[PDB]
RNA sequence: AAAA
RNA sequence: AAAA
């Protein structure tokens, strides 16, 4: 799925980490407009992350976007999750209208909101990250870099929320994995370039083969057998590795 | 899994029939001045690639116990398949009783009896084609790993597909199966509409039976940028698309078969 | 894609410094009037770099140039993109007419624009340039220069955005590189003269050909193929290379 | 690579029109004082150029089985096969059946026996002219890298076009295989339109055929300023053009095939 | 054939 | 044949 951030300058310390975890998960993130943007795809177009601060909520030109964004998205077309930099307690309300600070209070008490700080980071971004991907399909989680069995690899982890998905599924799934393979080594991208994939999670069949099929001349392709629990190759696109290597996992 | 064919001109007609059979069902064929830029002939054409060669055609035939351009042939394909390189299986283009052993020698006729008595043989008869190809096609598939029908053009809901049909005998492979397997499938596709190929160019490909996901896998990604690649998903028994290569075609509709 | 900067001799020194960048990524820069060549070649003619500065806009014999590209862009024949000298807060607004201050405000606010900086030169650069490719077809990294396995040589380095292109686009595109080939090794130009130049980047093999085809006689040419990841080379224009020898990676 | 053709003027009328076959598949067809502007004859061109260096086309028939010249000539690219530095391809004639072995001498007979039956030779017929070209063609192309199938001239919507087809056996080449191909397109670009090559000059070219991109860029580089060059992409199955050098044709247009 |  |  696609993701906008809309942030001050302020906090760009912390948007510019997150936005380096989320795209270790396979999202599409895109920070630099917005609102004529946001109309493009399909209706599962994006969820849009609102990051509230103290000094941010001050500027109106930081807040007709998203007066205009819940105006649109009480239509359905996206979603909104509010990221609170600092806790409720401590955010400077009384400062706001008296429109301004309904529609506030309104946006954190019928919407689900949830909070982020710099002392937990792991837990924060684990909460960020499962109450963005609550509403949606099989997850992704970020990327790893195991070495296994003395064969450098990066895995993919997806897990599948309940037990089954909509057959037509990947019809209205916007997620493609071609733009998200590094080019070249210093690239900085999801995927690190010429290493290995993995693909790890059970889940149906074809969800493999279209998972698997866009990485030809990319990377060689390994994959999980959970009949004996070891990785299996089926891409030699590097020297060295013959499709029927087993790695114990 | 290849299959070097030996036979005779006066046998051509049925030669062609049974080869355009075996390379509808993702078998590599080869013939007369075919393949394997190698020593070439097929003696010599035997030793390349892994212990799984190749399954010998010897066509015999009551006028190809004639010259002995063939006999040496198989003298040397059996020598060599007592090593175990190669196994020999024989077609009997008539009936086992009006074979003419008499024209053999001693020693020819002791090596067919031996041959035909040791060695299990396929009967083979023009008038009950699919019964015999049916009865060719299963004894080459008898001795090997999981099996590959022949390609059938089938239309399903206004949409034109051909489905590859594989069925695993029993219903476990060792983990490290792909090592071994001396099938490559990106050589069977066609790039001409008119070229002949196991697998028409262009036309959408579903793969069709139960089996392993890694096995899946490995079939469709030599499909890329080829042919668009269906897949056949038991939990709701219809096919599922994983590729758009050709207008009008999106990857997830399904094809109610 | 076309470039044409209007600005003011006062920032000359770093318009320079940004036309020689650009120029490095295989974009045409014209700067020496402004407003009549735009009706010329294809509907993609180019994007306007219009240099806004507080030294400019004093200046209404600059101002009138903009005023014309702006009325001819709503038509869409052009598109005009701000660089900011300085920060937005700072302009001299006030000084302003009415109508200017309002056109000016509109402009910023309607259409994107870009902040630029003499200190963090890179990362300013570096966002000129995605603001220049952010609307077009495939990306062109700027050249550097590698020697690689002992051998000379600069790659010309491409990104496709997103996967695939129009079947037609080389019909529309407005690059041909036979005018960015130095003639002499004195002479500045964006590919050194007589120097090997490799082709690296995934694409489909017609956009290779059409790259590449015009090389001949010019400069040997190299090529990147991602099956095992070695440069390769198709043309021998110089002594002590042959067509096929191999580069490691 | 390189086809030398030794023959007797009997059989001049099948000589020159399977070498118009085979130059029209882009290969290098060298007859009787024709090239190799360092040398004469037919037997000292061998010592030349790479490792893949020709394969002989011995041309056996009825009256070439005798022309004692002939014979020296044969008896040494024999000689300097066994090397490995050239390969014989015999073509014969006629069926093996009439060769008249008796007019030979013992050691002519046994020396026409052994190169008979250890090499691979290609039935040639009158009556079937195409399949035997293509025949013959295959035994060129066998024990070789990617194939050339003879250059076709086709009308695509309503434009004058050729189509260059090759194909690669197997799925890869080595990655060097470009440092000793011998196959270079300058050669067969026409000058003139009444002057006969493979390409006919200002014709559009069309490469077409699943290949490496280096390939494709090696085989388009050397037709600049000769001929409007068409890519094949697979994508969407339709050409595209790269080069305008003749007027009306821009590159970017796609011919739906 | 929903990690067989 | 969209870095085979
Ligand atoms: N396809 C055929 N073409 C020509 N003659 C044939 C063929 N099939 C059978 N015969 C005849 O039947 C006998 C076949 O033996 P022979 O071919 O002479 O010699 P070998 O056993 O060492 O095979 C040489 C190979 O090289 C070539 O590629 C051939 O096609 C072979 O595959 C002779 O009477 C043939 O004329
Ligand atoms: N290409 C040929 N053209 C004409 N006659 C030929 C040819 N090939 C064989 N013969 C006949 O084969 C017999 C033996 O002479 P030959 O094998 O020719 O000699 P060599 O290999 O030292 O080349 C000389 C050729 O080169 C010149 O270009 C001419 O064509 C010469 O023929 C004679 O009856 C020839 O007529």
């Amino acid at each position: 799925p696609q993701a906008f951030f809309s942030h001050n300058n302020k906090d760009k310390k912390i948007v510019l980490e997150v936005l380096e975890h989320l795209r270790q998960s396979l999202v599409a993130t895109w920070i630099d407009s917005l609102i004529q943007q946001i109309i493009a795809g399909i209706s599962k177009s994006q969820y849009f992350l609102a990051f509230l601060s103290n000094e941010y909520l001050k500027s109106d030109w930081c807040w007709d976007e998203l007066e205009q964004a819940y105006a649109l998205h009480q239509k359905g077309k996206v979603k909104i999750i509010p990221i609170l930099l600092t806790n409720r307690a401590q955010l400077d309300l009384n400062a706001l209208t008296d429109a301004r600070r309904n529609f506030l209070e309104s946006i954190l008490t019928r919407l689900k909101y949830v909070e982020f700080d710099p002392h937990n980071m792991t837990r924060s971004l684990g909460s960020v990250a499962e109450a963005l991907w609550q509403n949606e399909a099989v997850r992704f989680e970020p990327i790893r870099m195991i070495k296994v069995n003395g064969t450098e690899l990066q895995v993919v982890e997806f897990k599948i929320p309940g037990s089954n998905l909509p057959v037509d599924f990947l019809h209205h799934w916007d997620l493609k994995i071609e733009d998200f393979i590094a080019t070249s080594p210093n690239e900085q991208k999801p995927v690190k370039f010429d290493v290995p994939v993995a693909l790890y999670g059970p889940g149906p069949n074809w969800l493999y083969a279209f998972l698997t099929l866009p990485f030809k001349n990319r990377n060689t392709v390994f994959v999980f057998n959970s009949r004996t629990s070891e990785y299996i190759c089926v891409y030699s696109k590097s020297a060295g590795l013959a499709p029927g290597m087993v790695l114990k996992g």
